[PDB]
DNA sequence: CAAGTGTGAGGAAAAGTAGTTGGGTTTTTTTTGCAGTTGAAGACA
């Protein structure tokens, strides 16, 4: 309440935006959807990372 | 052997006052939350 009436601030803290998904639109398509709209981060694929320094 | 004028000081004491001190206040003139904002460096056409 005091992030609307007291500050109106242009930076919510938990900004979200609710999307409808129309009728004829599957279960599956909008877990596809959610996968395909979410973003990924490169750190979030690597599995190890190996640096040797020679010098 | 003796009696008789003139007279200077020595002494005492309670309270005060000294010396030496101190006390004594007096008197005294380690960010822990927040949101915003400015100015800055940097950068651009």
């Amino acid at each position: 309440l005091r992030e609307i009436v007291m500050t109106a601030s242009a930076a919510i803290k938990t900004p979200q935006m609710t999307l409808p998904i129309w009728n004829d639109v599957s279960d599956e398509q909008a877990d596809t959807f959610c996968k395909s709209i979410s973003k990924v981060l490169l750190s979030e694929v690597i599995d190890k990372v190996i640096v040797t320094e020679t010098t």
